[PDB]
């Protein structure tokens, strides 16, 4: 048995292999403790290790283990999952949306970070909170896939009333920024989480348009555990990147892609 | 009497030039600023921004309608040489309502992104955080509101571990709320973390375009950083952490009035 980890902010990400079967698990940060219990138990082969919480990891077992940067372990990771899956890009920009989001330019051969924002899932689920007082995951993400953002947002057509817009009209002008028009309007949690998801996709989007342009590919690879269980995210930065003229593309474990990485490095 | 009109989606900015008077009034207020108008003897009336078409259909004199990326682009070039910038390229960001980013390359500006982290989201998500509608007080409340408890920062992940970027970055903007839920979440601690975010959106579209079209000077503008020194302070700041000079200036929200005027 090998095993890679990926031990992030929010999840800890598990690869076993044992006989080039490859099994897949998650584990909550908070939980780690349990995580490292669990390892103390095992035959490992061989254990590789990324993530900000690699360290305590490694600190609290009984073996050694090979530690590498996360963004190397992701970009290594997605490119084995990439080609498993069908695409052979020549090259990408991907968005490594977690805890925070990450974004990267692969060149083909290497990677590069070309930028991050704090907009992702911690915010998903921290302004979720705030916004409507439920901490359960699941919970929180099914609602908002039950919302409408009509209400909060304001378009660019909105501001432009009964003129031609010197940019399309059905695009978001101002998040939240019909919430002051709606004062007799009674702010329901999914309304308001569907916002918060809206606001956060359009972010990462956005951001991740930009560099694809500067670095001068279409292609936009989206990975991280915040589109698990969250349609509603995974809509709203698919059709923007469209709309922009670039490709999006989800993978299969995506999530993991970091601590596939792991494995198959040095 | 020339006249140039703003009218945003939130605010209606106002220069009168008899030879320059500043004045501004509230969208919500539209009305009276058609009344007004139809009151005065006007040489010339430029107009401009999305609610321009609003005023010149209801007013009982003629008027030319000029695209806002345009007018802001001219209007602040004449600011930014009557405050003695001689910046022969820069990104510009107008944070409005919404944010729109520009390239000005020495002669023209071209257009080079947009986001709805703005002033609009201050007011609005700030609303909904805090129930305070009016902009003085929504801002003022959240001037030395503290983000600690509600922000997650690069060293917060990376607990005792050399982090791979600078561990003072905001990693996630709410990213604490969930680490602090015996924590009392005060309306000046939450409104200071919408700005944050905003504020770091901002920042990070325009040092991002601002590397992709190879200027270091970001001049920001727009009515959102009135009454709002903490959205200066965390626009500045970073900006400067980035390696680009950040730039303010005078009666930057006109930008866009006064360009009306002047084309
Ligand atoms: N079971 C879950 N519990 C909490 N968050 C989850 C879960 N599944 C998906 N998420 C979302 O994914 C995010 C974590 O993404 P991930 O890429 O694993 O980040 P990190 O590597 O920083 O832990 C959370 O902030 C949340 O939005
Ligand atoms: N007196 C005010 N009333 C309402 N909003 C204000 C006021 N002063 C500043 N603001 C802020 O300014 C933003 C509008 O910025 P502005 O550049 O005038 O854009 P727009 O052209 O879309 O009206 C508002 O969203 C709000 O954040
Ligand atoms: C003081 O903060 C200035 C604003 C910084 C905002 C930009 N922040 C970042 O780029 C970090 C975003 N987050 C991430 O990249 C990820 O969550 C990691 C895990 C920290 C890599
Ligand atoms: C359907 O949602 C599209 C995703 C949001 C895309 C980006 N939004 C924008 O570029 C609009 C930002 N707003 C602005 O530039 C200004 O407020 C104007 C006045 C609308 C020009």
């Amino acid at each position: 048995m090998k095993v890679g980890i990926d031990a992030g902010g929010t999840l800890i990400k598990i690869v076993q292999e044992q006989d080039n079967q490859r099994t897949f698990k998650t584990e909550l940060t908070k939980n780690i403790d349990q995580v490292v219990e669990w390892l103390n138990q095992q035959q490992i082969e061989k254990l590789c290790l990324t993530g900000g919480n690699a360290g305590v990891i490694a600190e609290n077992i009984n073996i050694p283990a090979q530690i590498f940067v996360e963004f190397d372990a992701a970009s290594q990771g997605l490119g084995i999952l990439l080609k498993e899956q069908g695409h052979d890009l020549a090259d990408y920009i991907f968005a490594n949306v977690g805890t925070g989001t990450s974004l990267h330019y692969f060149d083909g051969q290497s990677q590069r970070r070309v930028g991050g924002i704090g907009t992702g899932g911690g915010m998903i689920q921290g302004l979720g909170y705030l916004l409507s007082q439920i901490t359960d995951y699941k919970q929180l993400t099914d609602m908002a896939q039950h919302g409408d953002r009509n209400t909060i947002d304001l378009k660019v057509r909105h501001i432009y009333k009964d003129t031609e817009p010197p940019i399309p009209g059905d695009l978001t002008a101002a998040n939240f920024g019909h919430v002051l028009h709606h004062l007799d309007a009674d702010f329901t949690p999914s309304n308001k989480l569907a916002a918060v998801i809206g606001v956060v996709g359009e972010v990462v989007t956005t951001m991740a348009i930009t560099v694809a342009r500067e670095f001068k590919t279409e292609n936009i690879v989206y990975i991280g555990s915040s589109f698990h269980n969250n349609a509603l995210l995974r809509k709203v930065v698919e059709d923007y990147t469209v709309l922009r003229g670039c490709k999006p593309y989800y993978v299969e474990n995506g999530a993991f892609s970091g601590a596939i990485g792991a494995l198959y490095l040095e």
